[PDB]
């Protein structure tokens, strides 16, 4: 990536193609897969957006952190479509699943809201407790994780379940993105403590990853394989650490 200013989200796609919430030029650029072949995405009236999720057939979706509102562009479309979601504030992380099902924590009120594929009204999760909510991720069953960024926890809850569950995580400071593989692998940006941790589906104690010199992470995704991409906001750049390697690369 080249002119990144405060990146902060990033997705990935099944085919490697990664989109960056270039947050302090209010757009959002793409890196085609295998190559450096750089675009930048038609949106228009941005503000401080946030986060950016992708599906299979590259239709992006953004939160438009500062106009309160969820905007969504198909692939080669020149026209955005504001989202039907109410009463949004400052929303940060945004994730979807294949079926186009998006779920949007809606950071200013507490609370993470979701418009099922089809739907026009949004449903609040039963989420409780959470403060200053940011990341968000969703596997293929819509276990939905969240970033609870003000309670330095991420909490996860499975599809039409009223029970919370805190991940056993330590020593979280102001966590930002949460990304979760089809294992059930769980990855956080640590943003506080300028790594990233992870915790494995059937585990009680998170690893460590080899990630240096990041500052103020924030963003993370990740692909099936288990490869990991962070938004190193502090630096301008996104970081990726294969599976199984402990030398990033800078994309």
């Amino acid at each position: 990536f080249t002119g990144l200013n405060t990146p902060s989200g990033v997705a990935v796609d099944s085919a490697g193609t990664v989109w960056v919430t270039d947050h302090g030029n209010n757009r959002v650029v793409k890196l085609a897969a295998g190559s450096n072949t750089q675009t930048v995405l038609p949106f228009t009236g941005l503000n401080t957006p946030s986060g950016v999720a992708v599906d299979s057939a590259g239709t992006v979706w953004v939160t438009d952190h500062g106009n309160n509102r969820v905007v969504k562009l198909a692939a080669g479309s020149n026209t955005q479509t504001v989202l039907p979601f109410t009463g949004l504030n400052t929303p940060s992380g945004v994730a979807v699943d294949s079926a186009g099902t998006v779920w949007v924590t809606d950071h200013g009120n507490n609370r993470v809201v979701k418009l099922a594929a089809g739907s026009n009204t949004q449903t609040v999760l039963p989420f409780t407790g959470l403060n200053t909510p940011s990341g968000v991720a969703v596997d293929s069953a819509g276990t939905v994780w969240v970033t609870d960024h003000g309670n330095n926890r991420v909490v996860k809850l499975a599809a039409g379940s009223n029970t919370q569950t805190v991940l056993p995580f330590t020593g979280l400071n102001t966590p930002s993105g949460v990304a979760v593989d089809s294992a059930g692998t769980v990855w956080v940006t640590d943003h506080g403590n300028n790594r990233v941790v992870k915790l494995a589906a059937g585990s009680n104690t998170q690893t460590v990853l080899p990630f240096t010199g990041l500052n103020t992470p924030s963003g993370v995704a990740v692909d099936s394989a288990g490869t990991v991409w962070v938004t190193d906001h502090g630096n301008n750049r996104v970081v990726k650490l294969a599976a199984g390697s402990n030398t990033q690369t800078v994309l």
